[PDB]
């Protein structure tokens, strides 16, 4: 379906402010002004490094993602470089959000985020799509009660500390290895943005995983919640929970939020 992806001219969008920078490229805050519309849509713009060699085929797939908890590719600008246009999420990423609001985040917010992230991942799995880079930094906040998974499709700088053990050792990526990354993302949220395995070099992560060591229990987590994270990090990938079951588990817990998370002043 070609029309779901808009091909933009360079005159249609302007870059206003830098939001983040890395080896991938740069993400800008900008404005999209389609020619005959007289509207100014706030957008985020990611300019990829020059190719030196297909990604339009992946762009159409990213444009067809149709779920309230996964970011959709709004448009693409094809020159020597490739620039991706998406809706601006005005509250930033969930990683920065839980760090800045570490004092006043209730259990209902946290468990609802876990549900929405699982809903987005379950949608991707039903489309037979693997994300490969699920992390708290890659969950964006449209509104505090509405989050979206971003950066889907960029895979087609290794995020070792979020990867399943079989991804580190065998470079095997499946939906069950996404579940492992989901467990680390939830651990990031429950610790209000702590760095996983802080201090340990990335070259030693596969070793400590092989010895049975996992991320510690967050203090606000009852054992009921922590055992869900623990099951996401089982070596046998098929034993890990499925995103379908994670939606059901966290939905039941979001109905009685104080029973499952112990937060000061909740
Ligand atoms: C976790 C770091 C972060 O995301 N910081 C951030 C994010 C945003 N909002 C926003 N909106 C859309 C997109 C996006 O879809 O980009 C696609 C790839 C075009 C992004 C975004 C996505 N990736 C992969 C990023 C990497 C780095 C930076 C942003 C993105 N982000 C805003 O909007 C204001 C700000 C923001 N920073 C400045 C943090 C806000 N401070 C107030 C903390």
């Amino acid at each position: 379906n070609q029309a779901l992806l808009r091909i933009l001219k360079e005159t249609e969008f302007k870059k206003i402010k830098v939001l983040g920078s890395g080896a991938f490229g740069t993400v800008y805050k900008g404005l999209w002004i389609p020619e005959g519309e007289k509207v100014k849509i706030p957008v985020a713009i990611k300019e990829l490094r020059e190719a030196t060699s297909e990604i339009l085929d992946e762009a159409y797939v990213m444009a067809s993602v149709d779920n309230p908890h996964v970011c959709r590719l709004l448009g693409i600008c094809l020159t020597s470089t490739v620039q991706l246009i998406m809706q601006l999420m005005p509250f930033g990423c969930l990683l920065d959000y839980v760090r800045e609001h570490k004092d006043n985040i209730g259990s209902q917010y946290l468990l609802n985020w876990c549900v929405q992230i699982a809903k987005g991942m379950n949608y991707l799995e039903d489309r037979r799509l693997v994300h490969r880079d699920l992390a708290a930094r890659n969950v964006l906040v449209k509104t505090p009660q509405h989050v979206k998974i971003t950066d889907f499709g960029l895979a087609k700088k290794v995020p070792i500390k979020w990867m399943a053990l079989e991804s580190i050792l065998h470079r095997i990526y499946t939906h069950q290895s996404d579940v492992w990354s989901y467990g680390v993302t939830v651990w990031e949220l429950m610790t209000f943005g702590s760095k996983p395995y802080d201090g340990i070099p990335a070259s030693e992560i596969s070793s400590i995983l092989e010895k049975g060591e996992r991320l510690p229990q967050p203090p606000i987590c009852t054992i009921d919640v922590y055992m869900i994270m623990r099951k996401c990090w089982m070596i046998d990938a098929d034993s890990r929970p499925k995103f379908r079951e994670l939606i059901i588990e966290f939905s039941k817990m979001a109905r009685d939020p104080q029973r499952y998370l112990v937060i000061q002043g909740d």
